[PDB]
């Protein structure tokens, strides 16, 4: 589906997204809630950052097309290169 664009790029996204930068906008757009944010931000920061945004992506995966579109806009705002990676923009 549409999510395949995120899933095939999950490795770059899970590493290079700092979830804390995205959650305010995601919450404001009502695609995640306070508890979602808590789970994402209160998750242990480890020596490896390879999966730091993994939990966030997995939550967003359950949030339908609204989740998908809002997430993409959050990349356009905050992670321009990752947005281009996801959408194929040049
Ligand atoms: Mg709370």
């Amino acid at each position: 589906a549409l999510w395949e664009n995120v899933e095939c790029n999950r490795h770059m996204l899970s590493r290079y997204i700092n979830p804390a930068k995205l959650t305010p906008y995601l919450r404001q757009c009502k695609v995640i809630d306070e508890q979602d944010e808590d789970e994402v931000l209160n998750a242990p920061m480890l020596p490896s950052k390879i999966n730091r945004a993994g939990r966030l992506l997995d939550i967003l995966h359950t949030k339908g097309q609204r989740g998908y579109v809002v997430f993409l806009e959050s990349l356009e705002f905050y992670y321009p290169e990752l947005y281009k990676l996801v959408t194929g923009k040049e």
